[PDB]
């Protein structure tokens, strides 16, 4: 039986999510685990089972469900977002995150630049994951988060382990877990933290509207903002700088016209091969999808790359057009109910990433051939260990 995921490699789709989307858009595979799950490679069928609530995110947390991977969070933080709506929480954690707050685009350039200026001082090869992608989207989080920049790099070093993709449980998840559940609620207790995301959640948890609201939940949502925020923004700016620099002739064209960065952005979004395994859903009613009757209880994996390289909705799918008729369409951030609530951070946290390296750097290039980069395993990202640059 088909296994999934297909490739570690997140710098080129494989020869078979097309064919597999032409011939057989839902199809049967088997997951890292031994369970076996529906696979939907095509946009309409992604879209339809990310837009029917009845392919439930917080159902594939139950005990005895066909499992992607193992948990490395409790089971009931995989309804953190429920969680968070029924707590009355969404509004103030949406505006906390926004990337419109008062000086935080320009923290944003001037971290950047300040990590371009170390790495041209140092001398090529630099790293951009390591030395530039990931310390910017940790600096940004605390940031955003209104915690010590000094705590972000041990705090960082959770995530190799915290979105593993794993067929077991993780001994060091658990640990790492408790460990920052525990900083995030000596947060809330800390007198000096009043702005940012946990100065706001410290101010409600002291507001009798928000009495009942458990210092479980406030601490939890800290841990998953950050962890879910550093991830995917770090691992997005460090592919979508892969796939630039693969690209000379964008690269110089936004070098060159900079105003088009944010349709770039939006390109590089929509043919972004990051998240290493579909999105997970269990189903609770049977529900045709295509030829397929889905049962209740069974596993539905939602392949993003499926949706967004599907030559039906995106024509030239493999290319970057900076003026497409649907161009924010793709699935990069998923859609309906857990559309990602961080979208417009992402989004900017990239934009300024890439304005401010091309400033940098406008001759940046591979230092070593596209090959050598060694592609993490077993997670739930698609990243390069290092990613070796000279310009
Ligand atoms: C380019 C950057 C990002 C990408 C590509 C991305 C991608 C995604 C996707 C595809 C989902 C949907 C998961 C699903 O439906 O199963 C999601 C959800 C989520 N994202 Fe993002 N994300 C990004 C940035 C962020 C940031 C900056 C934050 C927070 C500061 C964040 C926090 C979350 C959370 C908490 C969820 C869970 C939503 C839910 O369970 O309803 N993400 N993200
Ligand atoms: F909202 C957040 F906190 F961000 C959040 C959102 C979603 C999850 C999630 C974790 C795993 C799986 C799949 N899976 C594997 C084994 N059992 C279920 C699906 C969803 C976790 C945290
Ligand atoms: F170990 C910590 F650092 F504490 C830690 C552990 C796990 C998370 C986590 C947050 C969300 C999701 C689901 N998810 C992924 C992308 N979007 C949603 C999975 C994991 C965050 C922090």
């Amino acid at each position: 039986l088909l296994e999934v995921p297909f490739s570690a490699r997140g710098d080129r789709i494989p020869d078979a999510v097309a064919e597999l989307r032409t011939r057989e858009p839902i199809r049967k595979v088997r997951t890292i685990t031994g369970a076996e799950a529906w696979l939907v490679s095509s946009y309409a069928l992604c879209t339809q089972v990310l837009e029917d609530r009845r392919f439930s995110m917080k159902e594939t947390a139950a005990a005895g469900a066909p499992r992607l991977n193992a948990l490395t969070v409790p089971p009931e933080v995989v309804n953190n977002m429920g969680n968070i709506a029924d707590a009355g929480l969404r509004k103030a954690v949406m505006k906390a995150i926004t990337p419109k707050a008062p000086g935080l685009e320009q923290f944003l350039r001037d971290t950047a630049n300040s990590l371009l200026d170390n790495l041209i001082t140092e001398g090529a090869p630099a790293d951009l994951r390591n030395d530039f992608a990931d310390p910017l989207a940790t600096a940004l989080h605390c940031k955003v988060l209104g915690i010590p920049q000094e705590d972000g790099p041990k705090l960082f070093r959770s995530l190799s382990i915290a979105f593993m993709s794993s067929a077991d449980p993780i001994p060091a998840a658990k640990i790492n877990w408790d460990r920052d559940i525990e900083y995030m609620a000596g947060i809330l207790e800390n007198p000096n933290i009043t702005t940012g995301l946990m100065g706001e959640l410290s101010r409600l948890r002291k507001d009798p509207a928000y009495s009942h609201v458990s210092d479980e939940l406030f601490a939890t949502i800290g841990v998953t903002f950050f962890g879910a925020g550093v991830i995917s923004t770090g691992s997005f700016l460090t592919t979508a700088l892969i796939s630039l620099i693969q690209r000379p002739q964008l690269r110089n064209l936004l070098h060159e016209k900079p105003e088009l960065i944010p349709a770039g952005v939006e390109e590089l979004l929509r043919i972004n091969l990051s998240f290493a395994d579909g999105l997970p859903r269990l189903a609770t009613a049977d529900i045709q999808v295509g030829d397929v009757l889905v049962r209740k209880g069974e596993l539905v994996l939602v392949l993003l790359e499926g949706a967004n390289f599907d030559p039906e909705h995106f024509p030239n799918p493999g290319s970057i057009e900076l003026d497409r008729p649907n161009p924010t369409s793709h699935l990069a951030f998923g859609r309906g109910q857990h559309f990602c609530p961080g979208s417009a951070l992402g989004r900017r946290h990239a934009q300024i990433g890439i304005e401010a390296l091309l400033k940098k750097m406008p001759g940046v290039d591979l230092a070593v051939p596209i090959d050598q980069l060694v592609w993490r395993t077993r997670f739930q990202r698609r990243i390069p260990e290092r990613l070796p640059v000279l310009w």
